[PDB]
């Protein structure tokens, strides 16, 4: 064993005399798999040097390799990969793609190294992003991750290699480029250039329509991971070029100054498969650039067109319906002893809403829709709103008493839903997001806090009582009275310690309302700000979600009357005018 | 006086309308929905919503014993306005108006 | 070839009154005064814009369908923003300081305005 | 020297004594930060917890955390081998002892009002 820790120890240290003394050794013992492999991780002399390369490295590789040829195992240790379960798959090849070393991967390269190896390592597909590097599991990905032209283009040019390789997670070099490339708009973009160069080279619609085990284009993936930049150069993309202006997807049809004609392509783009690059936009939750993303076309013209079609006369059209229904409810309910017409039409909406708001949770996601602000909140009021109403219908029906409780907690709820309908003007979207954010941020807070204050009170006022403060729902009914603003501070409580009841009064008087209240209002002051920043992208996109939830409800006439396009592959023709573009231009 | 004149007018036109729709809504639907349980004060909508109203603005005395079906539940209902335009609408509106001001200041 | 096509007879005082080279909005169309002078006055073509005044068969006074001259165009054409760039101000300078004339800035269109 | 620093609240200095790498010859062992593998951004690193580690009567971490003379507290917290430190400790028993004291106190603030 010791021959094989002198030939590592050699290698590692890329001394050329040394080495080449260990090689006629090993030369002369043998006149060598087991003593050229480690156990250890399931290595070989050439991934220890390439592993640990020095100024020397090249000497090494090369007397490592002629040895190798003259011993007539060369191609033995080639197809050489990792034993352990933690990085199988790696090469030496794979190894000096990654080290950045493009003569000794050159050399590997026409020496016969495997190029369509796949690594397939548990480490190389973590679950997590930052559990483990992810590239691909193919030298050509990881050339193209790790930007390297020359070598990317080296392995393009070769002959064996081959394009249309479908890794274990089913990605191929687009897949792994777009899952690789940053959401955030850096100073040097490589990915898009470097994807724009790929594509040309391979020339063919291929690359571009396989699927995956998820089953999603690459233009559908970076939909869904969020990467707007990767995400705007797929569907406004431009070819001037003879025979390669088929891979484009949109084509100016006429230019005059700022005026511009474009056909785009709406083939997964529009809402007419099962999955669709707009859906995966606006019903995405796991995503930050959802904005940046929904304004670049072609999907605002697509989303002022779906509305203006016919989503702004269904968003009347319930309106007026809820409208009525509510103004039914409170009239039939408020009028307790056409009673029996407003009934019956009050139990079928209300059965009606009961049942579509079922499918509607059946069919949401069960993962952090509730978490995050996805229109979730307003399905479960209405939802329950509508069980509120048949419970109290049913209960009249028989001889219960709880049908008025019911009804009154109805008609709070249903007046309380209105304001889910402000949505449809811009003035009170924002009023809605800031009752939202400000509500979930810091009035849960303030609240909890002032239980505890006001219990902690109570029990303690309770206690010291031998009038008005007797029990402790008196006290704390007193409390927050005093909070509120109404009542008087009797002092005179027939309390065994009237200083001690005035000393706690008054330092529950200074703790709640000098410093809480104003405290909130502070806090408040500052939510308010900051997601008034940023509240026109959740309007335009709660305006999004709405104009696609109608635009399933629609049925499968109305569909396809509806769906417009011009065919050419479905164009659609966008006019833009861009006067600052244009103005910008023509300065130079 | 000129910029107080300003104030008063961009304030109007931008928040105090919002903020008081918001407050008919819900003062309206409270309304209906307490006089509608009652079997002393909250007798018909009118004084309902004047004792809403009174409540909100800062007089009277709440009274928990108003002759109800359900004491409970008009509680419940009573603390949940007091939480909703109290705590959070006249603060919100505070704020509201606070960067107003200082954008059109 | 623009000047090929000046050299050879091409119309200088050409009127494109087209519906939408005078679109009632901005955005729905390009508006330049229908005029090969004013278009290539709010195209910043310095050399072509000089070419077309040293003509003898060209003229100033003309007035489009909506009445303006090169002036009015160029009014129309300059950004109110202070950009760090600003063409449309010293090409004004230069047509004007050329005319040498107060019948340019005299002029009204149909609206009755300098 | 390296106490000294935490105690004064230098973080630059800290952080250069605390993750040092040296590649020459018979100088490695002034290092503290040895690179085991790099691929990618993935990098494994053991780092040297003589004077860090709480085992000892005065070290860096406790010097760091108990300072009170001292602005730059933060700056110093999150930098390795102190971060990864804190939040071993933490998962280690720290959050046990925790929810076991909040639990206790619960318990005692509630039989006493009862
Ligand atoms: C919410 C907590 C409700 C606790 C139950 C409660 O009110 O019990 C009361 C006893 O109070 C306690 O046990 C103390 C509550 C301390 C809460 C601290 C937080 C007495 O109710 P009663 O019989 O109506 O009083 C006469
Ligand atoms: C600070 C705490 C102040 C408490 C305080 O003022 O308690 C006074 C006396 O306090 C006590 O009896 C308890 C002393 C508690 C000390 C706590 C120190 C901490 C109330 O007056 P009284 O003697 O109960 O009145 C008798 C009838 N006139
Ligand atoms: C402003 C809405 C005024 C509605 C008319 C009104 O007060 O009618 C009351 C009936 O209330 C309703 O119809 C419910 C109003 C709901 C408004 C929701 C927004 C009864 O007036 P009265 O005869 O004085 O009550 C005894
Ligand atoms: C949360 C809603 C809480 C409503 C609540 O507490 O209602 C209590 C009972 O509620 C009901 O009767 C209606 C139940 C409505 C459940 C709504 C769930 C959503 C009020 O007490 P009471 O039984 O009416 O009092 C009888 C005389 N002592």
């Amino acid at each position: 064993r010791r021959l094989k820790k002198r030939i590592f120890a050699a290698v590692s240290e890329g001394c050329v005399e040394e080495l080449v003394e260990l090689l006629v050794e090993l030369q002369e013992l043998c006149r060598l798999m087991h003593k050229l492999t480690a156990s250890d991780t399931g290595a070989t002399c050439l991934m220890k040097a390439l592993l640990n390369i020095n100024p020397n490295t090249k000497e090494i590789v090369r007397i490592l390799l002629a040895f190798a040829e003259e011993n007539d195992i060369l191609g033995r240790f080639i197809n050489a990969e990792y034993t352990e379960e933690a990085y199988e798959g790696q090469t030496a090849l794979n190894i000096a793609i990654e080290r950045r070393q493009g003569d000794i991967a050159a050399l590997l390269i026409a020496a016969g190294a495997d190029v369509n190896a796949h690594a397939k390592g548990a480490f190389f597909n973590p679950k997590y992003q930052h559990e483990g590097f992810y590239f691909g599991e193919t030298p050509l990905a990881l050339a193209a991750c790790t930007n390297q032209p020359e070598i990317v283009q080296l392995l393009m040019e070769h002959e064996q290699t081959d394009i249309t390789s479908r890794d274990s997670r089913g990605n191929n070099i687009l897949h792994a480029l777009v899952t690789v490339a940053e959401d955030f708009k850096t100073q040097n973009d490589f990915v898009k250039r470097m994807y724009d160069m790929i594509l040309l080279r391979s020339g063919n619609w291929e690359l571009e329509t396989t699927r995956n085990n998820d089953g999603l284009t690459p233009l559908q993936l970076a939909a869904k991971m969020g990467k707007a930049e990767i995400l705007k150069y797929i569907l406004s993309r431009e070819i001037k070029e003879k025979r390669l202006r088929s891979l484009s997807r949109k084509f100016t049809d006429w230019a005059y100054g700022p005026v511009s004609s474009s056909l785009y392509d709406l083939t997964n783009v529009d809402t007419t498969t099962d999955n669709s690059v707009l859906e995966i936009t606006v019903y995405n939750t796991n995503i930050d650039n959802r904005h940046e993303m929904l304004t670049l076309e072609p999907l605002h013209t697509l989303l002022h067109m779906k509305w203006k079609k016919f989503a702004k006369h269904m968003f009347f059209l319930s309106f007026c319906f809820y409208f009525f229904y509510n103004i039914t409810l409170t009239l039939v309910s408020y009028y307790r002893p056409l009673q029996l017409l407003g009934r019956m039409f009050v139990l079928i909406w209300a059965m009606c809403i009961s049942v579509k708001e079922g499918i509607a949770i059946f069919l949401l996601r069960p993962s952090d829709l509730q978490s995050i602000l996805s229109d979730a909140w307003f399905h479960f009021v209405f939802f329950i709103q509508a069980v509120l109403v048949i419970l109290s219908v049913f209960l009249y029906l028989f001889a219960y008493k709880e049908y008025l409780a019911c009804l009154v907690l109805a008609m709070a709820l249903g007046w309380a839903n209105m304001l889910y309908y402000t949505r449809g003007f811009q003035s009170m979207g924002m009023y809605s997001v800031m009752i939202q954010k400000v509500i979930l941020h810091d009035v849960l807070k303030f609240l909890f806090v002032y239980i505890v204050f006001l219990l902690g009170f109570g029990v303690a006022l309770a206690s010291l009582i031998e009038s008005s403060y007797g029990s402790f729902s008196d006290a704390v009914l007193e409390l927050f009275k005093l909070t509120i603003g109404l009542g008087d501070l009797n002092i005179q409580q027939n309390s065994k310690y009237p200083i001690l009841f005035l000393f706690l009064l008054i330092t529950y008087v200074i703790l709640t309302f000098v410093l809480l209240l104003n405290m909130l209002i502070a806090l408040m002051g500052e939510t308010v700000e900051n997601v008034s920043k940023e509240s026109e992208r959740i309007w335009r996109l709660q305006r999004a979600r709405t104009i696609l939830e109608f635009e399933k409800m629609l049925p499968e006439w109305l569909r396809s009357r509806f769906r417009m396009g011009e065919l050419c592959r479905l164009c659609l023709r966008i006019n833009e005018v861009k006067w600052t573009e244009w103005k910008t231009h023509v300065s130079f």
